[PDB]
């Protein structure tokens, strides 16, 4: 993914916002994100693996478009991973409109 500059979107169907900024490698490296499960990661049994992870399987293939029991719709997903980091380390994009970015 060193060639992505925003998520893909093909699992949405029909978008209402601009397809998130994201800049896969060039984010990675600036927000210091040394473990590549920070985001690839491996639930199995309600555990995560720290020593694993999933890189290589896209997010879509788990998280349905709808939750299903704690496994988060795949909105979801992307909301609480990207926009859960950004509040917990006071970095990084917070409305909607900084990655949703009409352009
Ligand atoms: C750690 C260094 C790391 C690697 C390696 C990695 C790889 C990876 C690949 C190969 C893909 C698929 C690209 C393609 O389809 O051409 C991919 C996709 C996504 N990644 Fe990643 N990734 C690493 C780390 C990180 C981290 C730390 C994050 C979160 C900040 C992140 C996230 C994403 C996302 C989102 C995608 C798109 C998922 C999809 O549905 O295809 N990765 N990455
Ligand atoms: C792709 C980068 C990807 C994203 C984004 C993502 C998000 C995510 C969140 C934020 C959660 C909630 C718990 C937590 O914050 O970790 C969550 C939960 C689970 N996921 Fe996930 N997830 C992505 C990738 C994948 C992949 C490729 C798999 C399948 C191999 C997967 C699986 C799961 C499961 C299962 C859960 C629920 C865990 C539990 O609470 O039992 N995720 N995802
Ligand atoms: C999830 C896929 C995700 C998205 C989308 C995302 C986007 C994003 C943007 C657009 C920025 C601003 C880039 C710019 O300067 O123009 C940004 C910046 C930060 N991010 Fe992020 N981000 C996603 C996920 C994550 C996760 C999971 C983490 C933490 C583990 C994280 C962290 C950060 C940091 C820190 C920054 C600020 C970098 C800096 O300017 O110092 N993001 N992100
Ligand atoms: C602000 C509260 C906000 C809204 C509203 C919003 C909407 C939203 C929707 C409706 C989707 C599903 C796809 C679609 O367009 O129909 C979606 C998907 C993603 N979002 Fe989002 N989102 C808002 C906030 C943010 C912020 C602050 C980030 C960046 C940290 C962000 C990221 C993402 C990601 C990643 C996805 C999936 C990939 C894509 O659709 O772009 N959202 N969002
Ligand atoms: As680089
Ligand atoms: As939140
Ligand atoms: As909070
Ligand atoms: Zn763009
Ligand atoms: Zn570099
Ligand atoms: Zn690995
Ligand atoms: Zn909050």
């Amino acid at each position: 993914x060193e060639d992505m500059t925003h998520v893909p979107t093909d699992a949405f169907g029909k978008l209402e916002r601009p397809a998130a900024v994201f800049n896969h490698d060039e984010h990675n490296e600036k927000a210091g994100i040394e473990s590549c499960n920070a985001c690839h990661h491996v639930w199995v049994n309600g555990v995560l693996a720290e020593d694993e992870d999933s890189v290589g399987t896209p997010c879509s293939d788990c998280h349905a478009l709808e939750q299903d029991g704690d496994t988060p719709g795949l909105q979801d997903a992307y909301h609480q991973q990207c926009w859960g980091c950004h509040e917990k380390q006071a970095k990084g994009p917070v409305m909607c409109g900084e990655c949703h970015v009409k352009n």
